């Protein structure tokens, strides 16, 4: 058996095909086993709309999830990424750096 606790990145991006619209984005990397919840939080709430959720795995078994959606920020608004995986204590909750 192998146990790999996920690296979390949160960061937004604007398509550049359509540079009006900004997506949060929640890049959880290199996690074993598969197992795992996943959220964004708006002000400590879950976001119950996230449209894209991607996952893949590399050659030794590692998996990536990519989890992000559109949203529009201001500056009154926290968001952050709630990761809870079997290598993990305690949720762990990554704040998004409004600068990111």
């Amino acid at each position: 058996m192998i146990q790999r606790t996920p690296k979390i990145q949160v960061y937004s991006r604007h398509p550049a095909e359509n540079g009006k619209s900004n997506f949060l984005n929640c890049y959880v990397s290199g996690f074993h086993p598969s197992d795992i919840e996943v959220d964004l939080l708006k002000n400590g709430e879950r976001i119950e709309k996230v449209e894209h959720s991607d996952l893949s795995f590399s050659k030794d078994g590692s998996f990536y999830l990519l989890y992000y959606t559109e949203f529009t920020p201001t500056e009154k608004d926290e968001y952050a990424c709630r990761v809870n995986h079997v290598t993990l204590s305690q949720p762990k909750i990554v704040k998004w750096d409004r600068d990111m």
